[PDB]
């Protein structure tokens, strides 16, 4: 139901120099626009990117992209599947820059690959303005995994470019799903790979965060709990307390005391980082599931589903609301202590 458009500015490219693009399903009766950033890790040097080009080429090139994609979860237009925004204009932005959406570097004599994730987002926004985004009231920049970190890195830049282009009435907001990681100690023994990636990509981070951490330390801004307080746009954070990717980077795979304590401490640390995040949904589950899955409606925290919490967030952005909460963080300390966790 979402149709592919390759960028009209063909110099804004995927890793291999093929044009980037977006999939669009318009909803002409709606002033809501959802722009979703796909995830899929990243690559950080020539040899690592070459391997990714061999067996993850759709994440580095548009040459084999299909003409259409089906919107699912928060991108579904069916009310039953998407109680939150089923009538919105739907945009899926494929991740083909391998730079956690941070890059601003073209291919060249000296660069085998282009890392243009930050420019891809800006160009999608620019081209959408001529397709109806100029009439929007809300632009929700959403994303999962590397795309969720991408939201944190780019939401304020989207807000800034819309202001500079002359559209101050469009409210830009972020929804970061599964992109809120901790730079914690591993269970057995990362940030060095991000640190090297940033140099390889000419990666860019939000200005206020860059100014806090200063030169060489931009990697800090890839960690939600450090970049989020510097952001001005409203951002709703969705994060499993026991995210499978967090456990993977922590080298966690009949649980004895050391690992039990490690896992419990991870959940408490994650919960701590979300205490001052007023719009958040953080269930006590071991999962890698994301908000574009069709059954995203099923999980609840304190009896409230994520589509409900997002609706309550919309209302809050018109004092807390009777029966319509927006800060939903589990307090129970072990995976699947919430009975609604995905199986
Ligand atoms: O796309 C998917 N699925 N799961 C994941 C997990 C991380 C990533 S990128 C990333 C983003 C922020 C920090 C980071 O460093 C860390 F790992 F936290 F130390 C890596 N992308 N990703």
């Amino acid at each position: 139901d979402l149709r592919l458009h390759l960028l009209l500015n063909t110099s804004v490219t995927c890793n291999d120099g093929s044009p980037a693009g977006y999939y669009l399903k318009e909803s002409r009766g709606s002033r809501r626009w959802l722009l979703f950033l796909e995830g899929g890790w990243y690559c950080f040097n020539r040899e690592n990117c070459d391997s990714r080009y061999d067996t993850m080429r759709r994440l580095m090139s548009s040459r084999d992209w299909p003409r259409t994609r089906t919107g699912t979860g928060i991108l579904s237009s069916q009310p039953e599947e998407n109680p939150y925004w089923w009538n919105a204009n739907m945009v899926f932005i494929p991740y083909c820059s391998s730079d956690v959406w941070s890059g601003a570097s073209s291919k060249s004599e000296k660069n085998e690959y282009a890392f243009m994730g930050a420019l891809i987002i800006q160009e999608v926004v620019r081209e959408l303005l001529g397709r109806g985004l100029s009439g929007a009231k809300v632009l929700l920049l959403a994303g999962s995994s590397a795309g969720g970190t991408g939201v944190l890195l780019n939401v304020d830049r989207v807000a800034e470019q819309l202001e500079k282009l002359g559209y101050p009435a469009i409210q830009v907001r972020g929804l970061a799903d599964s992109g809120w990681f901790l730079d914690n100690k591993q269970y057995r023994h990362p940030t060095e790979a991000i640190r090297r990636g940033i140099r390889y990509w000419n990666g860019v981070v939000p200005e206020r965060c860059r100014r806090q951490f200063q030169e060489g330390e931009e990697w800090n801004c890839f960690f939600g709990y450090k970049v989020y307080p510097t952001l001005r746009s409203p951002v709703f954070v969705v994060q499993w307390l026991f995210d499978e990717a967090q456990l993977t980077v922590d080298n966690v795979h009949p649980v004895q005391e050391g690992l039990r304590l490690y896992i419990q401490n991870l959940g408490r640390e994650l919960r701590h980082t979300l205490k001052d995040v007023p719009a958040s949904f953080a269930p006590a589950c071991l999962s890698h599931e994301i908000i574009i899955r069709s059954h995203w409606t099923d999980v609840q925290v304190k009896g409230t589903s994520l589509p409900r919490a997002l609706h309550c967030w919309d209302r809050s952005l018109h004092t807390p609301l009777k029966g319509c909460p927006v800060h939903l963080v589990d307090s129970c300390p072990w995976p699947h202590c919430n009975p609604s966790c995905p199986t």
